[PDB]
């Protein structure tokens, strides 16, 4: 799958809230292009012009993320942040140039990203009470991804000392995306695990941390929330459902090439980190049949 790479994937079956340290800092922050950010906003005075509705918001921007050493005590993840907005997006990695950008940054900083505004994502593996996960229809009608099968998720909007509130926002995101898409109740949902993170080659290798979060509806209640708040209560066209089981040979599926990149890395990741058992009860063929 060359549209998808992993650039992290967590232990212990996906980290809390509590294990993961952030540090943000200007220094994480994009470097101005090499003629100018003036190019940037050429972009977007054009896209205002055509659609003047349009408004900037600020996102995180991920530099890199380092693991502890498996098996230590004490934090075990430091996400390494910037900042970032929808227009520096819209001017670097959505350019006709996002490539030439690419190879500018290898060649001046040794960075294939250092040029790249490279917003933050997040995304959820959703399990529901009867095992299975969620799955959401995009319309076919917008800009990025069209018509294509994605899971519950979004680009989290800003507002370890100012790093525990940061950390602390991401994992608030993930919930109120699923509450806000799916519409179900917030009590019906555990706190996230982080599976890890994945980055989408087709949109110039911006980042996505991928969660893992159980809700104690089955697969009917689900359908039910999400359907009862009309058309206008959900940007996605509709909803379905997966059993557990199947989604350990979705890659090899018909639905795989429908699903975003974005979407394969929750799965890659749900695949990898709980599903994959490690131990002799789960292990057993009767439990883990081979092929």
């Amino acid at each position: 799958d060359p549209e998808v790479t992993l650039l992290l994937q967590c232990p212990g079956g996906g980290l809390p809230q509590e294990q993961i340290q952030a540090e943000l800092s200007p220094a994480h922050d994009r470097r101005p292009l090499p003629g100018g950010d003036e190019a940037i906003t050429a972009i977007w005075e054009t896209r205002l012009k055509a659609q003047p509705w349009l408004f900037d918001a600020p996102k995180f921007r991920l530099h890199s993320a380092t693991l502890a050493p498996i098996g230590s005590r004490g934090p075990q993840l430091l996400l390494r942040l910037g900042l970032t907005s929808y227009r520096d997006f819209l001017g670097t990695n959505w350019s006709s140039s996002a490539a030439w950008l690419r190879q500018q940054g290898a060649t001046d900083w040794g960075d294939t990203q250092a040029y790249l505004a490279d917003p933050l994502g997040v995304g959820a593996a959703l399990a529901t009470a009867d095992d299975f996960l969620v799955f959401l229809r995009r319309s076919r009608q917008v800009a990025e991804a069209p018509g294509l099968v994605d899971v519950p998720g979004g680009h989290p909007e800003p507002q370890d000392l100012a790093g525990q509130l940061v950390v602390h926002e991401l994992f608030s995101s993930v919930l109120q995306e699923i509450c806000d898409e799916v519409n179900l109740p917030l009590l019906t949902l555990s706190q996230p695990l982080l599976l890890g993170i994945a980055r989408n080659e087709t949109s110039a290798g911006r980042a996505s941390a991928e969660f893992y979060v159980q809700c104690s509806l089955t697969s009917e209640q689900v359908r039910k929330h999400y359907l009862s708040g009309g058309p206008e209560a959900h940007e996605s066209t509709g909803i379905f459902f997966v059993e557990t089981q199947n989604v350990r040979r979705l890659p090899e599926t018909e639905m795989w090439a429908e699903l975003c990149p974005s979407a394969k890395g929750a799965i890659i990741l749900y695949n990898r980190v709980q599903g994959s058992p490690t131990g002799a009860a789960l292990g057993s063929p009767a439990l883990l049949p081979p092929l």
